[PDB]
């Protein structure tokens, strides 16, 4: 399932904001990367919100 | 040696890392590192906390 995927990467996301780790980055982007391009604006802030963290700093 | 091209490369690689702070310098960078022999233990710790101290500052794509 598309939506499958959509919640997934819902959750890694969060789950990234929580922890700020290398491994939580790697999992959210995967599961970004997965969910259909049809979910264009919901992609852009799962994205976005990657990208906040990424740039307010990770630990291993 | 195969291990001392080993090290240099981790040197090099985290040296490029402190500049750019990317995801894909990082990802060499600490690759790099772990490939690193236990012989140059100090240098790894060195290398290890100069990754850590990017990491922290935050990434970019």
């Amino acid at each position: 399932k598309k939506e499958q995927k959509l919640i997934q990467a819902q959750n890694l996301v969060r789950e990234f904001e929580k922890t700020h780790t290398v491994s939580a980055h790697r999992k959210a982007q995967k599961a970004v990367n997965l969910v259909s391009f049809e979910y264009k604006v919901k992609k852009m802030v799962l994205q976005e919100r990657i990208d906040n963290v990424l740039k307010q700093g990770l630990v291993r």
